[PDB]
């Protein structure tokens, strides 16, 4: 309407609703990461926990670290879960048929920023969305370096599809959409969003004008709309509406 009580009143409703929204992504982002970190320790633990003779050939960490590999994969349906060694070689579980996980020397891994990252931090390591080599699929790795008496054994990498972060942004309620680090498109709950040829620049312009939370109005079409971001790590979290709320 026009008496400007009324349009205070709709856009403060307006400002709470799409604010409560965007943090229910957010929120979204967060529990995924969490969960897969959690599961990456737990993983870390049992392998550190074998004693060394069963950790100290390969034979041994086939026989030994392989079935812990396949059931945790199992029990998240992880796409791969594997241990890099300094010799090159990787002891992978991979989804598949029911074969057991074997020794893989060609995955180049000293090259790999999943294995060189996580020796350079005492952290879990969460990689951007990357082409898995194994199965050729868009996954998000987590990584760790596994000690046991401060002496390394190697690398735990777990990759999880990306498309299982996108199908769970994509159900929330609200018009949400995430961008990746380099401020592509990564998720929406519209899926036309997803157009690669779309401009985002206009949202992307007033949220480095605002700032995280920060609720604001923009053009599209010379229309009015309304919305905020956020950042969630390395992502940015987005919800827009129509002004039409508050103009109307
Ligand atoms: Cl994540």
């Amino acid at each position: 309407g026009i008496d400007p009580f009324t349009k205070t009143s709709l856009y403060e409703s307006t400002l709470k609703n799409q604010t409560d929204l965007l943090k229910v992504t957010q929120s979204t982002v967060e529990d995924f990461r969490s969960t897969n970190q959690s599961f990456t320790r737990a993983l870390e633990k049992d392998i550190a926990n074998l004693p060394y003779q069963s950790l100290i050939t390969e034979e041994n960490i086939i026989n030994n670290v392989g079935p812990i590999l396949k059931y945790y994969r199992h029990s998240i349906n992880a796409l791969n879960v594997y241990l890099g060694l300094n010799n090159g070689k990787v002891l992978l579980s991979q989804k598949s048929d029911a074969k057991m996980p074997e020794l893989r020397d060609d995955l180049d891994i000293k090259t790999k920023d999943w294995y060189q990252e996580a020796l350079k931090t005492n952290d879990i390591f969460v990689t951007p969305a990357y082409l898995d080599t194994v199965l050729k699929q868009y996954v998000i790795t987590y990584s760790k370096a596994i000690y046991k008496d401060g002496k390394i054994i190697g690398v735990l990498g777990v990759d999880i599809p990306s498309e299982d972060l996108q199908n769970l942004v994509a159900k929330t309620p609200g018009n949400t959409f995430l961008f990746d680090q380099k401020n592509k498109i990564f998720a929406a709950t519209n899926k036309e969003l997803l157009n690669p040829s779309i401009d985002h620049s206009p949202v992307l312009n007033a949220y480095k004008l605002n700032g995280d939370n920060n609720f604001f109005s923009y053009k599209l079409n010379n229309e009015e709309r309304l919305g905020a971001c956020t950042k969630v790590f390395a992502y940015t979290a987005c919800i827009t509406e129509s002004a039409d709320i508050i103009n109307k």
